[PDB]
Formats: structure tokens, sequence, C-alpha cells
């Protein structure tokens, strides 16, 4: 018997196939899916004509369109993209504070911070499968951009996970093409030095989580002596991320955009997100509290920016 479905591997180009009456999906596609069901060794029906399957990239015009989607070439990718969407479309992705927030199951509350920052960001995905997941996630159908974000991050559903970790891989899929920084190393005695950063390092910082600090000087264990510091001479992005060791630290209203804090030790532990609107909110997946001020043990805080020089 005759069948006719489509295949796809970015749900863009459909493929039109005739299906084998006899065999399965798994020695005529590989491995398949149909609504993250892996029907790989499930044989044929016939209310299946005219519907669509997923399948891995086994010829290289699935392989080309999966790279100009995704923008990868790990073969891993797609199967594990799968494995978390299976999950993820069981969350619940409420609006808090003005902004898709994600109720807290399978230790997601290191995603929801994410998804919470990257709202208030002026950034956009160059992954065509990122930027459009994204613009779905911001209108409340998150469930496709939280799975992107652990199949990019090489993270599975119910583990917990680092914030900045996570923002490492995805901002290497960012429009980070303009970005630059200029910092300067000064010293006593040793000398002076003049470092430009670009892509992820232009915008993601390490060390401190006062761009105050970074701007009036940083100071770091040196490697020819003594003391070394580190100052900002030149920024061009429209934000920043300053990163630290969770540490006791107070955000006042009108001195950042938004903060993660984290709570606990670093094999387990808790991340809620605080915004700066009329008041502080601080947002824990469903839940909303707000006060005028916070002090507590903030790990990330991102700033706005457009263009920065020094005055020193
Ligand atoms: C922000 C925080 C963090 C980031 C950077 C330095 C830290 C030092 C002490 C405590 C926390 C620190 N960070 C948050 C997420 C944490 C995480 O992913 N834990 C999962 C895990 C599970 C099992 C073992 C393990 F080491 C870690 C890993 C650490
Ligand atoms: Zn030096």
């Amino acid at each position: 018997k005759t069948i006719k479905v489509f295949t796809t591997v970015d749900n863009t180009n459909l493929h039109t196939q005739l299906v084998d009456m006899s065999m399965t999906y798994g020695q005529q596609f590989g491995p398949t899916y149909l609504d993250g069901a892996d029907v790989t060794k499930i044989k044929p029906h016939v209310n299946h004509e005219g519907k669509t399957f997923f399948v891995l990239p086994s010829d290289d015009t699935l392989r080309s369109e999966a790279f100009e989607y995704y923008h990868t070439l790990d073969e891993s990718f797609l199967g594990r993209y799968m494995s978390a969407l299976n999950h993820t479309k069981k969350w619940k992705f409420p609006q808090v504070g003005g902004l898709t927030s994600i109720k807290w199951a399978d230790n997601n509350c290191y995603l929801s911070s994410v998804l919470l920052a990257l709202q208030q960001l002026e950034v956009k995905f160059n992954a065509p499968a990122l930027q459009e997941a994204y613009y779905r996630a911001r209108a409340g159908d998150a469930a496709n951009f939280c799975a992107l974000i652990l199949a990019y991050s090489n993270k599975t559903v119910g583990e917990l996970g680092d914030v900045r970790e996570t923002m490492t891989h995805l901002l290497q899929h960012a429009n980070l093409e303009s970005a630059k920084r200029v910092l300067n190393v000064v010293c006593k005695h040793c000398g002076q030095k003049t470092t430009t950063l670009t892509g992820v390092e232009a915008v993601m910082y390490m060390g401190t989580l006062s761009y105050d600090n970074l701007k009036t000087g940083v100071s770091i264990p040196c490697v020819c002596g003594r003391d070394a510091t580190q100052y900002l001479v030149q920024q061009e992005s429209s934000f920043v991320m300053m990163s630290a060791p969770p540490a006791e630290y107070k955000l006042q209203q009108g001195t950042f955009l938004c903060a993660n804090e984290y709570t606990g030790n670093y094999q387990c532990g808790h991340y809620t997100h605080i915004t700066a609107k009329e008041t502080l909110y601080r947002i824990d997946g469903a839940h909303l509290t707000k006060m005028s001020e916070y002090k507590g043990p903030v790990t990330d805080v991102f700033y706005k920016e457009t263009s920065y020089t020094t005055t020193i």
C-alpha cells in the first residue's frame, strides 16, 4: 500500500515522502517522531496520510536545512532538543510582573532567570530556531525556547544549572557582531597595557557585580608582582552582564536593569530574579514579591548600555 507523508528537521521545509505499507519508520526514516512520540519503531497507519514527521538529518539536504535553522553541526542536538521538548511542553508559563516566567518544576529556576533577563535586554539571536522560539516565548509560548536553551547548553530537564554558564552558550548565538570592550591593565611598576575584547567577553565579565567598579578599577593578584588594576576605557553594547560568586550585595532602584540571586551552596540552591520597575520586583517562578531595596546573595547583575568612553 502507498501512503503520502511529510518529513522535516526545521518545521519550515516539509518534504513529501512515500512510506512503505509494511516496515516501520526507523528503517525508512531513521529516528522519527510525530508530536514528540518516538514512533521510530512504530508501524505506519493510514490516518497518518497527510501529516508531518520530525526526523534526523539523514541526507545532505536535511543536514543543510538543520544547520541553517539551528546553526549547529552537532548530530546529538536534535534528539536532545526533542527529549527536552517532551517535558518543557508540560511546563507553565505565567505572566509575572509583565514578563513571561516559568512555574517551578524540574529545577528550572535557572531557566526562568535566563528567560526573564533576556526579555529585558536589547538582544536578538542569529540562529532562526532561537529567534523564532524566543518571539513565541515573549508571548507566553516558551516551551520550545526552553527546550532549545537546554539543547544548546548541553543540559537535561531536571538538572540544576548555572545562569552565567547558560548565557555563555546562548550569547554565542546572539547579535554581538558589533560589540566591543576595551580594558586597561595598569600597574604601579610593571607597566601599562591595553586589551580589546569582542564577542561574548565584550558583554560578560566575571569577578564583580558592580559596573561602576569595572569603570573605576578592579583589583587582581598580579603576574609580575603586586597590584594590577583593570579598568574600562570603552564599551560599545546594548547591555553588560556582571557576575561573581554569590555574595551579599545591595540592589537599589535606578542603578541596574535586573539581577539574579542564588541562595544555597554550589551543589544545591535556588535562583530568583530581581527586576527594577516602579519598585523592585522579585520573581520566583510563578511568585512575585515587591520591595524598595534588596540585600542578599546576588550573583549576576545586568545594566543597560549604549556607548561608554572613559574619563581616565
Ligand atoms: C551561581 C552559582 C555559583 C557560581 C559561581 C561560583 C559559586 C561559588 C559558590 C556557590 C555558588 C556559586 N552556581 C549556580 C548553579 C549551580 C549548579 O548548577 N549546581 C548543580 C550541581 C549538581 C551537582 C554537583 C555540582 F557541583 C553542581 C552551580 C553554581
Ligand atoms: Zn603588572
